[PDB]
């Protein structure tokens, strides 16, 4: 499938690149994720972004600090609405932190999930007839373990005290964050829960060019921890590296690889602070963040796919075996020093090999 957005050609390089690209074209031939649900544990959203309505359900703020949150109160509320993550001054967030504008990091993430494609408008997504279920658990500085661990266990299908039940289980988790030690028992124990109702959960490795075994939740037992390759398909300059690496998918080299091949593009704003301080946009993003979505989308086109004929979908085990086992060798020699996964997510092998 060729799309029609405007910007998917010349941008696009993560979805179509021969050497850097997970190759969308021919997967979205077999699947687009259609009946699959990914949960997108994130900055929150922007819900009527143009590219983006339509593939968005109502989700969930978990943020249970009004300072991070900016909302008024300290409760987790329903619906995603990112407020904004700006921090106006160095050293607000800790020592050394640095002033920064608003990401709107999460309707960056759920873009690669599932922009709207093939619309005649802006960018595309890779599993752009799949559903995100937006979970607001990153704000002002971050986020707390204790709502992301929360989070986790709500999108999956889980009970939350205090929280109605989840109408739309998530088949697949994306977790574009982390933080400083190897994995808690807090994390491990939600993620377990996750696992146990059969959810596939996949992490960035983290961008510290450093062991992915040091920081979390890319060092948890039983996740898909994801590595970021440029448009050459070597390894980028800030990915994390270790055995707990399982693939890679495109997080962008940075400058050095220029504009647009340096970074990974989707839906965004260009507002500073508030939303209402800017207007939709496609933005261009580097990290192992932007590599994390790619694999989740591909995991959410293969359910989709064994769906639509009437096969089992994976359980995670499965998943995560097969994401592995067809993911595409590096084009590039990967240093002996930093293993990032067995190759670059690959959409199309991973389908053939799902569907027989
Ligand atoms: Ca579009």
């Amino acid at each position: 499938l060729a799309p029609n957005d405007p910007y998917y050609q010349q941008y696009q390089w993560h979805l179509h690149n021969a050497t850097g690209g997970i190759n969308a074209p021919s997967a979205w031939d077999v699947s687009q994720g259609e009946g699959v649900v990914v949960a997108v544990l994130d900055t929150g959203i922007l819900p009527q972004h143009p590219d983006l309505v339509g593939n968005l359900l109502e989700g969930y703020d978990f943020i249970s600090d009004a300072e991070t949150s900016r909302r008024a109160t300290n409760d987790r509320v329903p619906g995603a609405q990112d407020y904004g993550d700006w921090v106006e001054n160095d050293n607000e967030c800790y020592t050394g932190s640095v002033a920064e504008d608003s990401s709107w990091h999460g309707t960056h993430v759920a873009g690669t999930v599932a922009e709207q494609t093939n619309n005649g408008v802006g960018m595309a997504g890779v599993a752009h007839k799949a559903k995100v279920l937006p979970v607001r658990v990153l704000g002002k500085c971050g986020g707390y373990l204790s709502d992301i661990a929360d989070a986790i266990t709500w999108a999956s299908g889980g009970t939350v005290a205090g929280v109605p039940a989840n109408a739309n289980p998530a088949e697949v988790i994306n977790m574009s964050l982390g933080g400083s030690g190897s994995c808690d028992g807090t994390y491990q124990d939600a993620i377990n829960g996750a696992i146990s109702r059969g959810t596939t959960v996949v992490v960035a490795a983290g961008n510290e060019t450093d062991n992915a075994s040091k920081y979390r939740p890319a060092s948890c037992d039983g996740v898909v921890t994801v590595g970021a390759t440029r448009i050459t398909g070597g390894i980028t300059y800030y990915s994390n590296y270790g055995s707990r690496v399982d693939l890679s998918g495109p997080g962008g080299g940075g400058s050095v690889d220029g504009n647009p091949g340096g970074y990974v593009w989707q839906s965004g704003s260009d507002a500073a602070t508030t939303p209402e301080s800017g207007s939709y946009s496609y933005m261009g993003m580097g990290g192992t963040s932007m590599a994390s979505p790619h694999v989740a989308a591909v995991a959410a086109l293969v359910q989709s796919a064994l769906i639509a004929k009437g096969k089992d979908p994976l359980a995670p085990a499965a998943m995560r075996t097969l994401l592995k086992e067809t993911a595409r060798p590096f084009p590039v020699s990967i240093p002996t020093a930093t293993p990032i996964g067995t190759g670059i997510v690959d959409a199309k092998a991973a389908l053939a090999k799902a569907l027989e």
